[PDB]
């Protein structure tokens, strides 16, 4: 994906136009660049089987790849290497940066990608072949689970709808908190960007089932959490 970052392409433009003259004879420049560009364009391109894990990467990981690649390309720019050794080390550095990228993508999937164990997440991915930003939808069963909440009388009742991955998810609209009646109907008791609901000075009338549903601009509901609230005596 590094080809998708303006800093990499500008870096290669300066490398070809300015820095190559220092290291190598002019007449071998173009061919060298061809190879360089070829290798830089092969970054992240998928061979099927497992390789699909390199076809797309989040903006942050693309940033890491960009900056390590630029670090090495600058190292070689500043090296005393020339001729055959400069070419050998250049191609080796491209192969090594390709390894670094592969590691960053593999890692990105293991941890960063589809971290949600429930609900629907939306992550901005860069597809490396065409350099296209798309919204990747990690879709799992919308209902995340049921919380058993117990609160003494005249205390604060807090319903926490926040999930780990929520902060990272894209396109989140407001959380909506509903009260689910024994009659099998519900009324919205709150809506807004706050991940939680607070009800003050609860009483037995507040005992019951509650529900939290997070909404998105496009994809749908991101998360649902149900709450079973039992009001205890004051002491
Ligand atoms: C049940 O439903 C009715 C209308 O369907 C609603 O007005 C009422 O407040 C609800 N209350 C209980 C205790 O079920």
């Amino acid at each position: 994906c590094i080809k998708c970052d303006q800093f990499v392409t500008d870096a290669l433009k300066t490398f070809e136009n300015t820095y190559l003259n220092d290291h190598l004879p002019h007449d071998i420049h173009k061919n060298v660049m061809r190879m360089v560009n070829h290798e830089v364009s092969s970054f992240g391109v998928v061979t099927s089987a497992e390789d699909s894990y390199l076809g797309a990467v989040d903006e942050n990981t693309l940033e890491q790849a960009t900056w390590s690649f630029l670090k090495d390309l600058k190292r070689i720019t500043d090296s005393d290497l020339k001729g055959e050794l400069f070419i050998k080390e250049l191609l080796w550095m491209l192969r090594h940066q390709k390894d670094i990228f592969n590691n960053l993508a593999r890692q990105f999937q293991k941890e960063v990608l589809c971290p949600n164990k429930c609900g629907v997440m939306s992550q901005t991915l860069i597809w490396c072949l065409k350099c296209e930003k798309q919204l990747h939808i990690c879709r799992k069963s919308l209902d995340c689970g049921e919380r058993h909440i117990e609160v003494h009388r005249s205390e604060d009742l807090v319903l926490d709808c926040l999930l780990s991955w929520h902060r990272a998810s894209k396109g989140l609209t407001d959380y909506s908190f509903y009260r689910v009646w024994e009659n099998s109907s519900e009324t919205l008791i709150a809506k807004g960007k706050e991940p939680y609901l607070t009800k003050s000075m609860v009483g037995p009338e507040d005992a019951g089932n509650y529900r939290c549903v997070l909404d998105t601009i496009n994809q749908g509901h991101a998360t649902v959490i149900r709450y079973d609230v039992t009001v205890l005596p004051p002491k």
